[PDB]
């Protein structure tokens, strides 16, 4: 029967509830009991905080306003004010101390997942104040998880007045009845029952959810941890920079601050870091999730030697000359992590911080070559299957869907084994026709990978294994430096190709490295674990990047 | 006979030389003469300063080992040394200390741009100091100045070493003769003269130039102040963000910092700041010239209703939206600064700072309608011919190449008497078929324009005109309201339709306004006057924006 859910900004979707300062200052002052709610509602109707609640005036206008209704709400019942009683002094704490309803917003986000129509009605003010960008964070925030926001100051209109409650419905294109409204004040209630709509005081917040969970018939209330964010493809800002003449290379940008570089592996994209971009941007930080030349909408010329390791930071370098960024802080995985430590090791000046997921930094053997290193390892058979231009890509090509979905794999669920890759004459020579689903992608998050492999192909990927020998001598020319700027390695339990031990010597190279290793965790970190993830990053760039 | 200029970094295209601090540092502490000199160079070929300088080892490592050479450079000398000496300390100083010789620079572009191929030779070294950035922001800014950029510890060779010289010709795919190479170092001059190439030994820069201005018969010295840098459309990096399901904004995105938004007029393109987005980039900003809805690389839909403020000022907050973006400072012209004042009124939440360009902020009248205010001035008479849909576009639309040289053009060169445009019956009526060269664009600048508009047409932009109705109601909203955030007013002298004296009163409305004016400045400011605009603009941003 319902089939739409609005909540209310303050108090319900945020807290503590900006209304309840009044309150607390009063006590805390030992003024009469009401004497700053008073002020504050001061006119009724055609009251000054109803103006600003309808947009007629800023909200760094009112302020003065609700001054003077202070010094005669105080005047008439023979009380005064301290010499330290700023109106602007206390909506500052109170607002910038305002925090999201996690658990709150958890579930209306829930709602929406199970076919729901979510929105926010709230009566708020233009913001005005020298601090106006705390509450435009929140709003942003709070923005992208409802499909719609009504602000009072917006639409001309204040709860309870019943004609917003109309816009409401015809905004919601739905009947009163199938609609829930959570409120804390009563008043803003009557009128969304007068109407019809079911409706639900929120006092404390799980309370609230039972009533909602049950009016709802949904799990709302003791549900499991969500997954992070999620960003969708078509409502990302999308960026292009020609990095040479023919090579143009293309990426997802979102946030502000210190520009993170995120640097996906083989075979993938911008999209495995779906679930990082949105945390780490709310962060603090400007996420660029690259499209690693050869991939998705970035240029994919055949010539093997386009994709030696040289050349390919030598783009990103140039990456970040056309953007005009001095430095730029490099996140890899996979190859990704091979390229920002081979980032920090030739263009340092560039360099803010570089961390790696999988890939440990081993230094060059002088000596050995990578054929004879390589083939030294049981599990890196298959990149001698990668060698022959052409084989690798057939069988990969042949059936994008199948490919994708045997690789992208938790570590209790793989269907393909590395082990005799050669042997067998292929990476799927014995594996089904069609994988069953990973618990870690959706049938969509799948075929977005087809769709993007579907443009240049694997031949471009499949090259960045072909300039093993370039790739060696060059970095020999590195055997006698060290990365001394910050450093953060990453390791996977479960990542049986690139094995935690594989770095245990790091630190020899990378004296100030710290560390991160997440339990039960498969090759595909981000997919398999984003939310340890995201918690690591985050927490190591605040404390080495942003400096 | 020349085609070529090779410049030196230290010494030459940046001030003061890094290699002079170590004698500053002598006499400074009253140090045996050479002491830190010869501690700098123990070793010659096969000596620590050598490897740094050929990238073998990073300069973070070298610090220690220049250490230890000083405690015997001293100790042979028979001296000490203080005890607060910190070689990274002396380093840090000099390296930040040193700055862009300017008329070097200049000289090196006018070369450049009269048929040279520029080029830097230096003996640098891989920057992994706490401080790197410093160093970086400097060599990026160089960088897109010249053809070519040679560093010792990127090609492993190092000055005077005769090998590096002959990657030099290789690079220059040039023979010597046609090659002058400027260097402080005599040693690092012989070798150049030996192979042919024709060589400066740079001690004050006049006179280097005056060798220079001689050697290649160029005027270098004494020469008119150049315009700012004029960022290349093919690189720079495009980006695109999707405001409704039919409406994609396109804008160009360089520099790192404060979001600076760039709003163009009619009928321009991000374009239009060509001159700006370079200069403010580098004054420590994050420009996004925008391509304002119908203009360019953005949808351009046909409904004129899609052109009224309200919308358009919904989709910049969605943009900021899409982006992650909570503020950012609006910087408009023409229609641009019309849309910024109304991003103010109407979203103060979102704007960091407002400033407008020509444009004036008028509150529009509650009882007197658009149409009747607007015919209250002869000199909008223009806009009544907008009006109709298809007319204003035809003639337009006719010839693009003379429509653009007949606007574009300086106060003192005009073709267009917006005077009695209705009663001649057209805009270019009385027009010249061929129009002169604007001393503002060159014949290439002005068909960039014509290739932009051949996509979309004038039609989206005439709509800009065509809500004037609907604009006034919105705005009749805010008519309560007052702009309270750091608002800045820049005015151009010559702008005939859009008069200084129209914003006497904005200070009414906007009490803390700062503001700004442009002698003997026509309507297009940013092509007219691109110097002083970049001046005021960074001034207003650094006191009123960074905070
Ligand atoms: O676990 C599984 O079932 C399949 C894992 C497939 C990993 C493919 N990645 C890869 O080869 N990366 C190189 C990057 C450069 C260093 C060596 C590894
Ligand atoms: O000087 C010349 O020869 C030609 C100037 C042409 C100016 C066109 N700009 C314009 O109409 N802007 C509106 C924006 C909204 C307010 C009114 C002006
Ligand atoms: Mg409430
Ligand atoms: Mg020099």
């Amino acid at each position: 029967t319902l089939r739409a859910a609005v909540f209310d900004l303050d108090g319900v979707l945020a807290l503590p509830a900006v209304f309840g300062v009044l309150g607390r200052t009063e006590e805390a002052l030992a003024l009469p009991r009401g004497l700053l709610n008073d002020a504050f509602q001061k006119g009724g109707p055609e009251g000054a905080t109803t103006r600003l609640m309808k947009g007629e005036i800023t909200l760094s206008q009112w302020i003065p306003l609700m001054e003077e209704n202070c010094r005669k709400c105080s005047e008439t019942a023979k009380v005064c004010l301290p010499k330290n009683f700023s109106i602007k002094e206390i909506f500052d704490k109170a607002i910038s101390a305002r925090k999201i309803n996690r658990p709150m917003l958890q579930a209306a986000l829930m709602l929406r997942k199970k076919g729901f129509t979510t929105a926010i009605l709230t009566n708020t003010w233009l913001d005005d104040r020298a601090e106006r960008d705390g509450l435009a964070q929140l709003m942003c925030e709070l923005k992208m998880h409802f499909d719609f926001l009504i602000e009072s100051c917006q639409v001309g209109m204040v709860k309870p007045e019943p004609q917003i409650y109309k816009f409401l419905l015809d905004t919601l294109k739905a009947s009163p009845s199938e609609v829930v409204f959570l409120d804390d004040i009563g008043a803003n209630l009557k009128p969304a029952r007068d109407l019809g709509m079911v409706t639900i005081l929120v006092q404390d917040t799980d309370t609230a959810l039972k009533e909602l969970e049950k009016v709802t018939g949904i799990q709302l209330l003791n549900t499991p941890a969500p997954l992070p964010t999620s960003c969708n493809p078509s409502d990302m800002s999308h960026g292009y920079v020609t990095v040479k003449p023919r090579v143009r290379l293309h990426f997802v940008e979102l946030g502000s601050g210190p520009a993170v570089c995120l640097c996906h592996g083989f075979p993938e994209s911008w999209y495995s870091w779906r679930y990082q971009i949105p945390a780490l941007a709310q962060a603090g930080y400007r996420v660029l999730a690259m499209d690693m030349k050869g991939y998705g909408e970035s240029s994919a010329p055949p010539e093997i030697e386009e994709y030696c390791m040289e050349v390919l930071c030598k783009e990103m370098v140039t990456f970040l000359d056309k953007l005009g960024l001095s430095q730029a802080v490099f996140i890899g995985h996979d190859w990704g992590g091979m390229l920002v430590w081979y980032m920090a090791l030739f263009y340092p000046e560039r360099v803010r911080a570089v961390a790696s997921l999988n890939t440990p930094f081993i230094p060059a053997n002088p000596n050995m070559s990578p054929l004879e290193s390589i083939k030294a390892n049981p599990v890196f058979d298959y990149q001698l299957y990668f060698q022959e231009p052409g084989v690798a890509e057939a069988e990969l090509e042949q059936n994008l869907s199948r490919t994708f979905k045997s690789l992208f794999r938790a570590s209790d669920e793989s269907v393909l084994s590395m082990h005799k890759v050669c042997e067998a004459g292929g990476l799927f020579v014995n594996s089904p026709e069609e994988p069953s689903l990973s618990r870690m992608v959706t049938e969509e998050e799948i075929q977005f990978y087809v769709q993007q492999f579907k443009k240049s192909g694997f031949r471009g990927p499949l090259n960045w294994y072909r300039n093993m020998e370039r790739n060696w001598k060059w970095a020999c020319k590195s055997l006698g430096r060290k990365i001394l700027i910050p450093a953060l390695m990453v390791t996977a339990e479960k990542d049986f190709v690139l094995v935690p031990q594989m770095s245990q010597h790091m630190e020899d190279w990378i004296p100030h490295l710290k560390r991160g290793h997440i339990e039960d965790c498969g090759h595909w970190t981000q997919m398999d674990k984003p939310t340890e993830v995201n918690q690591i990053l985050i927490k190591w760039l605040d404390s080495d990047a942003r400096n």
